[PDB]
C-alpha cells in the first residue's frame, strides 16, 4: 500500500522544493517517487510504499524549507478550474478538484489507482518501478538545472537519446514519432506551428549540434537509455499479454510498441523536470526539424 503526500506550492518553479525533498526519497528502504500534479492546484506529490519516512519526518524536512523559501505566487482558481475539469476527464481522475490547497501547505492525499488507464496491477507496478528509478535520476537533473543548465535542453537530450537507442533505425527512424506528437498537440494550429518553426530557425544550429552530440553519445544520454533498458523487457511482456494497454503497417511490431512506451516514460520524466505539455510538444517539433535538417531526411517522404 502506498502513501501520498501533497505539497502545495503555487510558484511553477518547484526545483528547490524538490531538491529539499531529496533526503526523504533517499534515506530509507522502499520505493519512493515524486511527480508534479495539478489536482487542487499546482503541487508536488511524494509517494512511498514503506512506512519511513513518517509524516513527522516529512513535515520536519519540508516544513523547514517552506518557512525559509515560501511560494509567493497567487493563482486564479476560477480560471484554472475549467482547465482542471478537462484534465480530469482526459486523465480519468475522479478526485475532488476543490477547494484548491492554500499555498505552502502539506497534506496527506489519496494514493490514486491507475489500473483503469494502464491495464492491470502488473502495469501499474511497472510504472511505480519506473517512477522510483527515474525520480532518483531527476534529482541529479534538477541539480544541473538549478546550477544554470537549460531545463528544455536537458529534456531534449533525453528524448533524442531515447529515440536513438530505442527506435527502429535509431534517430532517423524515431523522429517521425516526434513530428506526429507535435502535430497531434497542435491540432491544426497554423499560428502556433509558425511560432514553433520561427523559434526552431533561431535555435536550429544549436539543436542540430545537440542531436549530433547525443547520437555520438553523452554521459546523460547513456544514463537515461540505461535506465530505460531496465524496463524494456518487462514492457515487452506486458504489452504482449495485454496487461499493459499502450493504445505505416509497422504498428504490429513489438519493436514500435516498445519504443512508444519508452518514449512515453521519457515524457513522464520531462514532466517531473517541469516541462509542460505545450513545451514537450514544442520539443517534439524541434526534434523532428533538427533531425530532418541534420541528416537530410523527411518525415513526409517515409
Amino acid at each position: 500500500t502506498w502513501r501520498r503526500f501533497d505539497v502545495a506550492y503555487h510558484d511553477p518553479d518547484l526545483d528547490r522544493l524538490i531538491l529539499a525533498a531529496r533526503p526523504l526519497l533517499s534515506e530509507s528502504p522502499g520505493r519512493s517517487w515524486f511527480q508534479r500534479h495539478w489536482v487542487r492546484g499546482p503541487h508536488l506529490e511524494l509517494w512511498f510504499d514503506h512506512p519511513e519516512p513518517s509524516w513527522e519526518r516529512v513535515r520536519e524536512v519540508l516544513g523547514t524549507h517552506l518557512r525559509a523559501h515560501p511560494s509567493r505566487t497567487r493563482i486564479d482558481p476560477d480560471r484554472l478550474l475549467p482547465q482542471h475539469r478537462r484534465l480530469a476527464l482526459a486523465e480519468q481522475i475522479d478526485e475532488p478538484l476543490l477547494p484548491f490547497y492554500d499555498d505552502n501547505t502539506l497534506h496527506r492525499a489519496v494514493p490514486r489507482s491507475r489500473v483503469h488507464v494502464l491495464g492491470s496491477a502488473a502495469a501499474e507496478d511497472l510504472f511505480h518501478d519506473f517512477h522510483a528509478a527515474a525520480s532518483t535520476a531527476a534529482f541529479d537533473q534538477l541539480d544541473a538545472v538549478v546550477a544554470g543548465e537549460s531545463r528544455l535542453g536537458l529534456a531534449f537530450e533525453l528524448m533524442i537519446a531515447a529515440a536513438h537507442a530505442h527506435a527502429e533505425g535509431g534517430i532517423t527512424g524515431g523522429f517521425v514519432s516526434f513530428r506526429s506528437h507535435a502535430e497531434a498537440f497542435l491540432a491544426g494550429a497554423a499560428g502556433l506551428r509558425e511560432r514553433w518553426e520561427a523559434e526552431y530557425r533561431t535555435r536550429a544550429e544549436a539543436l542540430r549540434a545537440q542531436v549530433a552530440a547525443v547520437v555520438t553519445g553523452t554521459p546523460r544520454g547513456r544514463a537515461w537509455t540505461g535506465l530505460l533498458d531496465g524496463f524494456a523487457g518487462r514492457g515487452d511482456e506486458l504489452i504482449a499479454s495485454g496487461a499493459l494497454t499502450v493504445e505505416d503497417e509497422v504498428l504490429r511490431s513489438p519493436s514500435f510498441r516498445r519504443y512508444r512506451l519508452l518514449l512515453n516514460l521519457t515524457f513522464l520524466q520531462m514532466s517531473r523536470l517541469g516541462v509542460t505539455a505545450v513545451q514537450r510538444s514544442l520539443l517534439c517539433h524541434f526534434a523532428a526539424s533538427a533531425v530532418e535538417e541534420e541528416y537530410g531526411v523527411s518525415a513526409i517522404e517515409i
